């Protein structure tokens, strides 16, 4: 048993290192410390200071250089005990504070271990390299273990809700929390890879399906952001569907919130999706030549960033992987081409030119890269560009072609892209899916992947949504841990008294997403389909609603185009440019009939499928963005509010990607606001399992002299409370 020898690579891996002579003298010692900072106006730098005095109020200790310090009792962070270094469980330390609990993480991540229990959810800090901690021989050992039989470990929390999910033949959900580059999707992919393992119909194709499904998506949905070189750019909710049996049964995915503007546009040293890159870099001299491409650098879309390349990557490595996906996912080499000819005529469109003609509206001089896209996709060059430079519109009823100007027309190329992007992501998923159904689920583990919390210097659109959902998780972590915990224990009247754990992202999630009064999306859509309403108008709204009205919104005094919310894990600043344009989130219709005749296959389904190509429509205007995401969002929520979920709260290390480099300031930020020790406080403090009577008696009378048709309901009182319909235990 490799959980009981020292020589295994489990003990090597996940288990705390064994401490020597000298340290057991230091964790026999009766002194006592505390974790000050020797620089006040740094709260998360802390040292060790030893208590060498105290008065009925006071601790007065030693500090580093040796000097001699005072502090109330009340505002003292005391240091555990050092048998407590490394502790698998913080809810077991005895000093539950800011500094000894970042103290328990840092002493586990210098020796690689960066799973730790807190209390009921998982804490994962990344490593930013890699630990053998996923070997099939590591998923064997978790088979079937109770939390409290092996460490720690994304395996171990997958096992558990497996089990509850047959135990009480109830939904569960696992829910990974984390800012941008935390880990959130490398523990997805490892809660994936365990159920499909443990539960997998052996004697792997369905499965490995459903595991290929994820390098698909990934090179599709994934770039090189300033803050994770392999970013979700789109959020995901995973379904792993399982019979009665216990059995995979399926799966399906759910997308969100794609972040079509990255083809077109690219912040400084970032990358357009991987998929630009794998192709160029993987593609044949054949298929480069039938597709007209060259290298990245050739390209406006790949080539305003400065970065082609990712460190460690082969794009050329990257994109056999892709296809062996597709292949292994099933899509027919018919396929495989045209979704490559869809990505290179992305490209080629990126490279039409538009230029002042005559007077106002734009011409196109050359028409290479124009040809080249219609050739890829199989449309008509003429047509195209008249759709482009001059597309028709109504104007009451009558019929009148626009001409565009230069600007218009390149936004409207951009326009084109983006939608044959997002709609060929769509595509891939839906493909995806369909692959995957194949039976009517008796249960499922939703597992949520979304695009995490992140600031950059410039946040738009697509940063509000993503923070807002990001508040909105924490919300339901909020409303989980302690809203609905404390209500059962008033509830059951167990004599608990309320406590005020001061997290609540309410306000915010309010001032964004709020009817009435109207929030900011409800303001966005309002001004969105007022004819008059620039982005211009469309700040000073805001700005007149929550200026110095709302406590979560700012409007700073530094600019007239941004407007700042504060959110639970820090305040962001918002640029209001482009903002209509983005939640119409328009395309002219001649795009649309240009593509609808397209010889390609593919093409036609994502201008012709209205599951796709299809807009929905909202009284005399069809749906915007915000409130369509609004509206996916929150039957995210409903249907998360129906499973058992299961919190993974992955915390990254610093802002450089770097692995051995914890920063305290940067994992006290997150520690602080994701509610991790109000979170050990309340499993602490509080009592965690509880039995209704009867399905107690019920379930075992047996340890009874006590029949099994209540009150009659030793074990120590200590642990237990009585309520009104069941019965507490800790
Ligand atoms: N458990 C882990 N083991 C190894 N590397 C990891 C682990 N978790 C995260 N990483 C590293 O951190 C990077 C960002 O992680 P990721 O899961 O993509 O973040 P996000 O939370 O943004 O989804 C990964 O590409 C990988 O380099
Ligand atoms: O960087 V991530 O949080 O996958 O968008
Ligand atoms: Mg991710």
């Amino acid at each position: 048993n490799p959980i009981h020898d020292r020589t295994s690579d489990y003990h090597k891996y996940l288990k705390v290192k064994q401490g020597d002579s000298d340290l057991f003298k230091l964790t026999v010692s009766d002194k006592r410390y505390i974790w000050y900072n020797p620089d006040p106006d740094e709260r998360d730098s802390y040292e060790c200071g030893e208590i060498v005095s105290e008065t009925s109020d006071s601790f007065t200790f030693k500090t580093v250089d040796g000097q001699d310090r005072q502090v109330k009792k009340d505002d003292a962070n005391q240091r555990n005990p050092i048998k407590f270094d490394g502790v698998e469980d913080m809810s077991e330390l005895s000093y539950l504070n800011e500094p000894a609990v970042f103290h328990n993480l840092r002493v586990r991540y210098n020796q690689d271990l960066i799973y730790t229990y807190s209390g009921l959810f998982l804490v994962a800090v990344n490593p930013f390299k890699r630990i053998p901690i996923y070997t099939q021989e590591m998923v064997d050992i978790f088979k079937g273990r109770r939390r409290n039989e092996v460490a720690p470990h994304i395996f171990a929390i997958s096992d558990v809700a497996y089990r509850s999910m047959l135990d009480d033949r109830q939904n569960q959900s696992l829910l990974i929390t984390g800012e941008s580059g935390a880990g959130k999707t490398e523990n997805t992919k490892k809660v994936i890879q365990y159920l499909a393992s443990v539960a997998g119909r052996n004697q792997g194709v369905l499965e490995q399906q459903i595991l290929q499904a994820n390098p698909i998506l990934e090179a599709f949905g994934n770039a090189k952001t300033t803050r994770n070189n392999n970013s979700s750019r789109f959020g995901k909710f995973i379904e792993i569907q399982f019979n009665n049996a216990g059995f995979i049964s399926g799966a399906s995915i759910q997308s969100y919130l794609l972040e079509k503007s990255r083809v077109v546009f690219q912040s400084e040293t970032e990358r357009n999706y991987h998929i630009f890159y794998q192709l160029l870099a993987g593609a044949t001299a054949e298929e480069k030549k039938a597709l007209h491409l060259a290298g990245p650098e050739s390209f406006n879309y790949l080539n305003q960033s400065g970065c082609v390349d990712i460190k460690g990557v082969s794009d050329e490595d990257e994109f056999k992987i892709t296809r062996q996906a597709m292949d292994i996912v099933g899509f027919s080499q018919e396929e495989q081409m045209s979704i490559f000819k869809i990505i290179a005529g992305i490209l080629h469109l990126g490279n039409i030119k538009f230029e002042k003609g005559a007077g106002e509206g734009a011409v196109l001089k050359d028409k290479t890269a124009l040809n080249a896209a219609s050739t890829v996709f199989g449309v008509n060059p003429s047509v195209l560009e008249k759709a482009l430079m001059e597309p028709r519109i109504l104007a009451g009823r009558d019929l009148v072609a626009q001409h565009l100007n230069v600007e218009k027309s390149s936004s409207s190329r951009d326009a084109l892209v983006k939608a044959l992007y997002g709609r060929l992501f769509l595509w891939l998923v839906k493909k995806i899916n369909n692959v995957l159904c194949s039976e009517r689920a008796a249960y499922f583990i939703g597992v949520l992947d979304i695009s995490g919390f992140e600031i950059f210097k410039v946040n738009s659109f697509e940063q509000l949504c993503i923070n807002y959902t990001n508040e909105k998780l924490q919300q339901f972590f909020n409303h989980h841990m302690f809203k609905v915990e404390q209500e059962e224990y008033l509830k059951e009247k167990i004599n608990w008294t309320f406590i005020d754990f001061g997290l609540d992202s309410q306000a915010t999630i309010d001032l964004i997403d709020g009817r009435q009064p109207p929030g900011i999306l409800a303001l966005l859509d309002e001004q969105s389909v007022f004819p008059n309403a620039t982005d211009n108008t469309l700040i000073t709204k805001l700005h007149s609603h929550f200026s110095k009205k709302n406590a979560k919104y700012e409007e700073p005094r530094f600019s007239k185009t941004e407007f700042g919310v504060t959110h639970y894990a820090g305040q962001v600043m918002y640029e209001i440019q482009d903002w209509l344009e983005k939640n119409k989130d328009p395309l002219q219709q001649d795009l649309e009939l240009c593509f609808k005749d397209s010889s390609d296959n593919v093409v036609t389904k994502l201008f012709n499928d209205p599951n796709i190509a299809s807009r929905a429509k909202k009284g005399a205007n069809f749906i915007t963005v915000a409130a369509q995401y609004k509206e996916q969002l929150a039957s995210l929520m409903a249907t998360l509010e129906t499973t058992n979920p299961h919190f993974v709260r992955c915390i990254i290390p610093n802002n450089k990607q770097l692995p051995a480099k914890l920063e305290d300031k940067v994992v006290l930020d997150q520690l602080r606001c994701n509610g991790v020790l109000e979170g050990i406080r309340i499993t602490r403090k509080g009592f965690p399992n509880r039995i209704i009577y009867a399905d107690f008696v019920k379930r075992y009378y047996l340890l009874a002299p006590v029949p099994r048709d209540q009150k009659a309901t030793n074990i120590d009182p200590e642990q237990y409370r009585f309520g009104i319909t069941k019965i507490f235990f800790r």
